[PDB]
C-alpha cells in the first residue's frame, strides 16, 4: 500500500517547519529494503508507523487524525536522507505535572519503525525540538557549577576535575576499594564507581559506602582539599535506587553534597535516570552510558547516534554523559565528536542537521572516559578546545608504575601542561609524575613522544 | 596488551560450568577489528572489559579478584563464536531484599564491550542461568491463566484470546476511541492501547480511562462475555507509573481485574518494567518491546537477539511479551522464532547453545502482532502448534470492510477454523466474517490462496 | 509464594519436593538474643526450617533487631558448615501495620542473599485477616506462614 500522499509533503518548508514551533524533526539515514517500495513511498510508511498509522488503512480514521500525521518534508536518496515532522501533540505527558517524557519522543520516533519488514536499516542522526516541548523537559538540576563549588573553585569556568574510575572493575572488598579511593584522593579530585559496582556478595553496598565515607574523610583531613564521589545507584526497582541514594547521603552527613549518583542509564533506562533526577535533584546527576555501543556505533545503520543519546540525555536532566574519549582514547570514537559536547554545554548549537536553542536550560557536563592516561590528554583537550569537565581515567591512574596517587598528579600535570602551552616532554623534565606516566606506558609515550628517552 | 592467560580458559567443559551451577554463560558472535589482537586475545579483552578488568594492568588487582573474573572457555574464529562464563557473584542485588536484577546483567554482559575499539561487532545470542542466580529474579506474577479465568475459560489450555489494537495509534479523541473499543468488543476479547497513547492533549489520559470503562460495562451487558483491556502506563517518572495504575484501577471498580498494564519496556527501560511488576503484582504485565529492532534484528551485528530480549523479560516478570510474526506479518522474524515463543512458556526448552531449566517460573504469554489479519493466521498457527496466546490485529481488525466488530469476529473465525483442521476456503462458506476478510485485502488473499473468488 | 518456592531455595525438586524439617525455638519465650541463635545453629546442623514460636518479636529480654542479627549470623554459619540452604519464619505480628512492615523490611535487608531463605509468620486468628493481607501484599515474594493461635475457642468441636 502506498501512503506517499497522505504522509509526505515535500513542498514544507524547513525554516517554516522550525518558526512554527509547533512540530518535533528528526533526520533519519535510510536505505529501503530491496523488494518494496521506493524511497519517498518507504518515508511514508516510515512516518505512518511513527505516528498515526499501520500498514492498512482503517475506517476509524477521521480528519483530526490525519492533522497530527507525521510528515515527511524532506528526502535525499543520493545521500540516504530522510526527514520527518512530528506535531508535538502526539507525544505523551504526564498526568500528575504536565511535563514530558523521553519514553514517548523514543516510543515514537524510533520505536517500531525499527522493526519494519520493507526497511533495510534507519537511523537517527539529529532531532530538533521547539519551545513548546522542549520548556516541558526537566533538564538538569545540579551542574558541574556545583562540583566547582564543592572544590572551591569558581563557579564559572572553574576548570578541570581530576577523576578516576576504581578498578578493578570489580573484585576489591569494601576495605581495599575504600584504599584505593584514598590513595586516589591524594592527588585527584573525583572518584566514580565502575558501572556494575553496587551491592556485590563480596562487596556489600552499605560496607562499601561506610569504608569510602571513612576514606573521604582521612583524605580530606590529610590534603585540606575537598573531595567527591560517585556512587552507582542504578537498579530495576524504583525503591532500591531510593535505598541506595538516603543511605549514601546520611552516611556522609557534611560531606553529602560531595555526592554524585551514577545510573546505567542506557541499559537501566529513562525511567532509572528519572528516578535520580527526581529524587535528588540537589546531587550530581552521573549518567553512564554502557551498552550504547550496541547503536551509535557507526557499525550500527540503525537506532541513534552517540548525539542523540546525549541530546536526549540533557533533556533528561543528566548533570552529566559520557560523551566518550573522541578518537583519542580505546573506545570508538571520532575527533568531531567534539559537537556532541557543545550540544550539551552551550545554550545554543548546531547539531548534523538541526541548530537548537536550549532556552536556557542548564548544560550537561561531558564525562570523558576510556583507556585516558597523562600522555593522551594534551590531544584531547587540543581538539576539544577546553578542560571545563570532568575526566575520568581507570587504568591511567592505577595504572601508573608509582601507584593510584602518582597517577592522579599524572594526570593533573597533564592538563597543566596543555593550558600552560608547553611542550610535555619539556614540561616532564620539572614535573615527575607526569614524566613517570611515560614509563608506565611506554607504547602510547613511543607513539606520541617519539624521542622521549633522550630527555 | 594480551590478556588471555587470565581471561581465557578453554579447559574449561560447558557440562561442567552448567553442573557447577555458579557461573552465568553468554553465547556471542563476535569479529574482531583489523589491527589489533588476534580472535582469542580480543575475546580475553572481551570478557576482562565484561567482568574485572581495563586495557591495561592496575596495581590495586589482587587474587580474590582473579578469582571471579569472566572466562573465555570456548571459542570458534571460523563461526565467529566466542562463549564466556560469568561468576555469579559478580551480578549486582538489591540492597532491600536481595533479588536480582537485570540491570546488572545487561551493565557486564552487553554493556561497555558494546563499545570496543578493538571489536568490530559483537552480539549475544543465548545465555545460561543457573539455579542459584535463576530464583532471585522476580518471574511473572501473573500468566494468561489469569486471563483465561476472568474470561471464563479454562484455566488449562484455555485457548485462543482473540486481541487488538486500537487504530489509529494517535488522532482519536476520548469518546471515539470508546466507541471503537465497544464495536470491537462486540465480536472480540482483548484490547490494547497502540504503545504511543496514553496522555495526549487531544485525549487526556483520565478522559480516554473513563470513556473506555464505560464502553467495557456496555459491550459486557450487551454480548454476556467478559471484556479485556491492556492499558498503557509508560513514563520516565515511577510515580506517574503509579497514578495511572492506580486511577484505572480505582476506575473500573468491579471489572479491575479485567485490566492488563502496558509497559514500552525496551525504551522506557527495565526500570519501567520492574515498577509495573512490583506495584501491581495481580495485574497482567504486557510488555511492548517497541524499538527493540534497533538491535534485535539480524541485519544487526550487535546487541543481542529477540531470543535474549524475551528471556530477559521473563526474568523481568512480564506476563506477556511480544515474541513478533515468526515471519507471517509486517515485521522481520522468521519462522525459527517458534523457538523463542517455547523459552517463554516451558518449563524446560532449548536455545541456540544454552537449555534452559526453569524451576517452575511461572511462563510469559506469547503476543503475537504486525500485521496480522484472519487471513495470515491459519499458518502461523501451523508453525507454532497451538493458539493458547493472545493475538493483536490492528489494521486486520478495523480494516476489514464490515468494521471492527466483524473484524474481530473474523480473527475468532480464523482460529476455529485451525482448531477444526478444516480448509479455510471451505470454512469461509459458512462463516461470513472470515469470508468477508478475503475482500477486506485482496492481496492476502490472493497471495495465500489463489482462487478463493470464485467459492 | 507456596512451598515450590522453599523447595527451589533447598535445592529440592520443585514438583514433589519432599518433606520439610522443622521445629520451634523452645523456650517459647525467655531465650536471650544470642541463646537463640546457638539453638538454631544447633537445630539447622540436622534441620531445615525454623520458625519463631507464635509470641516471639521484640521482648525487652529480647530485642527484635538484635535477635535478627544473630539468627542471620547463625544461618550463615550453619549453611557453611552443612553446605545446604537452611530457612527461618520470623513472626512479624503487630498491632499497627507499619510495625509489620518495618519488621519485613529490617528482616529482608539483615538476611540480604539469604533473603529468600525468609518466611513471615502471622498470627492470623488473634491479629486478624487485616494482618494476614499487610503480609500478603507488602511481601508477597516472602513465604507467608499463617499461624492460627486462639481458634480453639470456636473451631473446637466441644464448640458449637
Ligand atoms: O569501564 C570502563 O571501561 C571505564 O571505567 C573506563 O575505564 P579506564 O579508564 O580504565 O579505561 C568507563 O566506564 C568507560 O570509559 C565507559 O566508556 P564511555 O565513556 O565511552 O561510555
Ligand atoms: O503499532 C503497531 O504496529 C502494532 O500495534 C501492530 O499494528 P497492526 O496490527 O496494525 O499491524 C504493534 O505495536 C506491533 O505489532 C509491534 O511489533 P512487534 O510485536 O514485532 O514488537
Ligand atoms: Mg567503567
Ligand atoms: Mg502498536
Ligand atoms: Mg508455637
Amino acid at each position: 500500500m502506498d501512503q506517499s500522499n497522505r504522509y509526505a509533503n515535500l513542498n514544507l518548508k524547513e525554516s517554516e517547519l522550525i518558526a512554527g514551533g509547533r512540530h518535533v524533526l528528526c533526520a533519519y539515514i535510510m536505505k529501503p529494503k530491496a523488494g518494496f517500495g521506493n524511497f519517498i513511498q518507504t518515508a511514508a510508511h516510515f512516518a505512518a508507523e511513527s505516528s498515526t498509522g499501520t500498514n492498512v488503512e482503517v475506517s476509524t480514521t477521521d480528519d483530526f487524525t490525519r492533522g497530527v500525521d507525521a510528515l515527511v518534508y524532506e528526502v535525499d536518496e543520493a545521500n540516504s536522507l530522510m526527514k520527518i515532522a512530528y506535531p508535538i501533540e502526539l507525544f505523551d505527558r504526564n498526568v500528575i505535572d504536565g511535563r514530558a517524557m523521553i519514553a514517548s519522543f523514543l516510543t515514537l520516533t524510533i520505536g517500531n519503525n525499527q522493526g519494519m519488514g520493507d526497511v533495510e536499516y534507519a537511523k537517527m542522526y539529529d532531532f530538533y525540538v521547539p519551545p513548546a516541548y522542549l520548556k516541558l523537559f526537566d533538564g538538569p538540576s545540579t551542574t558541574i557549577k556545583d562540583l566547582w563549588r564543592v572544590l572551591g573553585r569558581p563557579v564559572i569556568n572553574g576548570g578541570f576535575i581530576v577523576g578516576t574510575i576504581i578498578k578493578p572493575k570489580l573484585g576489591l572488598r569494601p576495605q581495599p576499594f575504600a584504599n584505593a579511593c584514598y590513595d586516589f584522593w591524594l592527588g585527584g579530585d573525583f572518584i566514580k564507581n565502575d558501572e556494575p559496582q553496587g551491592n556485590q556478595v563480596f562487596a556489600p553496598f552499605k560496607d562499601t559506602v561506610r569504608a569510602v565515607a571513612d576514606a573521604m574523610r582521612r583524605a580530606q583531613d590529610k590534603t585540606g582539599e575537598a573531595k567527591l564521589f560517585s556512587f552507582n545507584i542504578t537498579a530495576d526497582d524504583h525503591y532500591e535506587m531510593l535505598a541506595r541514594g538516603e543511605f549514601i547521603l546520611e552516611t556522609f552527613a557534611d560531606n553529602a553534597d560531595h555526592i554524585a549518583f551514577l545510573v546505567d542509564g542506557y541499559v537501566a533506562g529513562p525511567a532509572a535516570v528519572t528516578t535520580a533526577r527526581r529524587a535528588f535533584p540537589k546531587q550530581y546527576l552521573h549518567y553512564h552510558r554502557a551498552g550504547h555501543g550496541a547503536v551509535t556505533s557507526p557499525q550500527s545503520k540503525r537506532g541513534y547516534t552517540a548525539f542523540v543519546l546525549s541530546k536526549m540525555a540533557r533533556l533528561q536532566g543528566a548533570s552529566g554523559i559520557h560523551t566518550g574519549t573522541m578518537g583519542f582514547g580505546k573506545a570508538e570514537g571520532e575527533a568531531a565528536d567534539r559537537a556532541i559536547a557543545y550540544m550539551i554545554t552551550e545554550d545554543a548549537a548546531d547539531g548534523p542537521y538541526f541548530h537548537q536553542e536550549w532556552l536556557g536550560m542548564n548544560p550537561t557536563t561531558p564525562i570523558i572516559s576510556g583507556g585516558m592516561n597523562a600522555l593522551r590528554m594534551p590531544g584531547f583537550f587540543d581538539n576539544l578546545g577546553h578542560s571545563n569537565l570532568i575526566m575520568t581515567a581507570g587504568g591511567g591512574a592505577f595504572g601508573h608504575v608509582d601507584g593510584g596517587a602518582a597517577g592522579a598528579k599524572s594526570l593533573r600535570q597533564a592538563e597543566q601542561c596543555w593550558k600552560q602551552g608547553a611542550d610535555p616532554v619539556e614540561f616532564a623534565k620539572d614535573h615527575r609524575e607526569f614524566a613517570r606516566a611515560f614509563e608506565s606506558f611506554p607504547q602510547d609515550a613511543d607513539k606520541l613522544y617519539p624521542n622521549w628517552r633522550a630527555k
